[PDB]
């Protein structure tokens, strides 16, 4: 059932400086998911034009933030395009030793965390807040798949035998234990109004 | 030979407005273009994973800029994915409609110029500086085109019945007689210096 690979060199080195970096601008994360969640669906909303029958599969195009105080997990669902097993394993991970090369020789020449995004591994920025991070994907052209790694060199892909969503991207983040913040209404509202307003697509805050 | 297309009302109206708005700043649409070329680079990268037989029309993955004070041009060449008929036409008419509207509501509520690159609109900031636009594109699923436009609401699409390039994007931007500092070494080299520094591929600026 369950799949485990080890993160390509680079990758595993960027999560290693991420995870122990002192930086405390962590509510970067948020606008670097919101923002991949926004070009999964651009990239839908294209594929639609030259082939309506893309969006059968889901006709709204939105992103949803969901905090669950019980769980300690951050939420993030999109109804982009989503991602295949190849995308998940082999794309995401050769596209990302390009951009991960280029972060860290920018940040060894005094550069910051929150520039991330310009390097297309914005993603990573994600264990800034999260111990362990969850992907629920599902790309019109393959099944659903969970994608999940609590970083240590190694990530796990397996089919999703759980309740099944439409096309598109669930991104869990599992807090770390001080990260709590992130699951605060009026924080959610603060970070999204400051750093995501210019999205073209709805975004909802969920309450509790 | 030549088709005559009138652009969306919404397009017409941002392009007159970038054409007739007082606005100093011009620079930024040397940002806006490389940074489209960026992302027809990796979406071309991208394709080459899944299928290496993407870069038999050309293997290298790069970005010229090209002054020609004779000609008053400063053209944009990058070898990245290219644009099909359907692209140039239809695709990039509906997705700039969704957009050019979140912008123009964006500067009413008194945003910058400068933030058009947000609203997937950056293009159209090309008519800062220049009078009439050329672009000179060829996808590996299609044949060679040549768009142009001088606004006025209307663009035009033919076959580049010229010099053949293989796959990618050539914008040649035809300057207004005041914009000439865009043919100069040292602008150029200022302005990608300051805004185009963390670009995955390499950008030639080349000498007359
Ligand atoms: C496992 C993966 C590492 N992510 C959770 S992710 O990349 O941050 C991420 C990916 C998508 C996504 N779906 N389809 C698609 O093309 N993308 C995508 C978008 C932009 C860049 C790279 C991408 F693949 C998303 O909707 C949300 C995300 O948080
Ligand atoms: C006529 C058109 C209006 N442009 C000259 S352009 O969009 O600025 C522009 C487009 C491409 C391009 N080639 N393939 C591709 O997908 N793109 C693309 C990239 C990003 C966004 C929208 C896009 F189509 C490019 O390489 C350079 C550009 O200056």
């Amino acid at each position: 059932e369950v799949e485990t690979f080890a993160f390509q060199a680079e990758i595993a080195q960027l999560m290693s400086l991420i995870i122990n970096t002192f930086y405390s601008n962590k509510e970067i994360f948020l606008r670097e998911l919101i923002s991949n969640s926004s070009d999964a669906l651009d990239k839908i909303r294209y594929e639609s034009l030259t082939d309506p029958s893309k969006l059968d599969s889901g006709k709204e195009l939105h992103i949803n933030l969901i905090p669950n105080k019980q769980d300690r997990t951050l939420t993030i669902v999109d109804t982009g395009i989503g991602m295949t097993k190849a995308d998940l394993i082999n794309n995401l991970g050769t596209i990302a030793k390009s951009g991960t090369k280029a972060f860290m020789e920018a940040l060894q020449a005094g550069a910051d965390i929150s520039m991330i995004g310009q390097f297309g591994v914005g993603f990573y920025s994600a264990y800034l807040v999260a111990e362990k991070v969850t992907v629920i994907t599902k790309h019109n052209d393959d099944e659903q798949y969970a994608w999940e790694s609590s970083a240590g060199g190694s990530f796990t892909v397996r089919t999703d035998t759980g309740e099944p969503m439409g096309r598109g991207t669930k991104v869990i983040l599992h807090l770390k234990e001080d990260q709590t913040e992130y699951l605060e209404e009026r924080r959610i509202k603060e970070i999204v109004k400051k750093h995501s307003q210019f999205i073209g697509y709805p975004i909802t805050l969920f309450v509790e």
